[PDB]
């Protein structure tokens, strides 16, 4: 869904984000948000996420022309106090219901700040939604993606009943290669 992403930071903080050209179905020919700093402006504001497709950048429109370009599209824009983008939110989010009986119940899985790692395979929290490599976000109407790790697993420590969130995708998973870190406009 198209969506206006004003990220206002400072100069030289460019945005803190990867783009690729947008080989999916192409709704709208411009670059796919495949990587993020998570810690930048596009983190802090909370308005750029991965899996997201930017058609415009402050009147500058990607739609179009190919990755290189959009790259120095926004690369260009590296001194400025406002980033304007207008892109297309579309990050799967998934219902996690873990029910938990008793407070001494292990939900089965590890949350950090606001992705997951562990998981445990035939669990509660793995049946309710959570999966290795997402973000959790809305627990209970709770946004803990940018809450501590200590935080959420505390709330789903005592959350007993039926500990329902979302979660968004998190950083792209590349395997085992490329160790060097993608072009962040």
């Amino acid at each position: 869904e198209f969506k206006d992403v004003f990220i206002e930071k400072q100069k030289g903080e460019i945005l803190g984000v990867v783009i690729v050209e947008s080989g999916w179905g192409s709704i709208l020919p411009t670059v796919i948000i495949a990587n993020m700093m998570h810690g930048g402006p596009a983190e802090k504001s909370g308005k750029l996420n991965i899996g997201d497709q930017i058609m415009s950048i402050n009147g500058t429109s990607l739609v179009g022309l190919p990755l290189s370009t959009c790259q120095s599209i926004i690369k260009g824009l590296k001194n400025q106090s406002r980033v304007k983008l207008n892109i297309v939110r579309c990050p799967p989010v998934t219902t996690v219901l873990i029910r938990r009986p008793d407070l001494r119940y292990q939900l089965g899985f590890s949350v950090q700040n606001g992705i997951i790692c562990s998981l445990m395979r035939g669990g509660i929290a793995e049946r309710g939604g959570v999966r290795v490599g997402h973000r959790i976000i809305e627990i209970n109407g709770q946004s803990v993606v940018a809450t501590p790790h200590e935080k959420i697993v505390h709330i789903l420590s005592n959350a007993v009943g039926e500990i329902h969130m979302k979660t968004m995708p998190a950083a792209m998973y590349r395997l085992l290669t490329a160790q060097e870190q993608p072009v962040y406009i």
